[PDB]
């Protein structure tokens, strides 16, 4: 049932957010429960100007309330953070 | 002199290292990606989210060691 996922409560993904505008790769440690909003909040804590920027994975736009699990991210996954004028 | 850059293939979500010379054109980088099986037809390079011209050199695009380019498929 949920035994497997139960025994992995402390699972952390080490991912990368490619900030397109800065051509920078920011590493984030994230939980599969985290929403992209949590990721945005982490990035804001690093001074990333998040206003009017969206996440893309496999070149498709992600809704801010998807989770790291729903986005099917894993260790090493690279997200793209894209400005919209 | 060689730079070690990365190309972020947006569709595949992969980060491909390339070794390039400052005088390499982006057309040369494309041929490297094609040699690695990257389906490059109608994909363009972006840096700082500005579309790049294939005739531009690594040097003139102001790339350096560790620069991350972005390869994006066209409309
Ligand atoms: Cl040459």
């Amino acid at each position: 049932e949920g035994l497997r996922r139960g025994l992995s409560r402390w699972k952390r993904y080490h991912i990368k957010v490619h900030l397109a505008d800065e051509a920078l790769l920011l590493p984030l440690t994230v939980r599969p429960r985290d929403t992209l909003s949590d990721l945005r909040a982490q990035l804001v804590g690093q001074g990333v100007s998040s206003w009017k920027r969206a996440f893309y994975y496999n070149a498709r736009r992600l809704d801010d309330h998807q989770t790291v699990r729903d986005a099917r991210l894993q260790d090493g996954s690279v997200l793209l953070l894209v400005s919209d004028p």
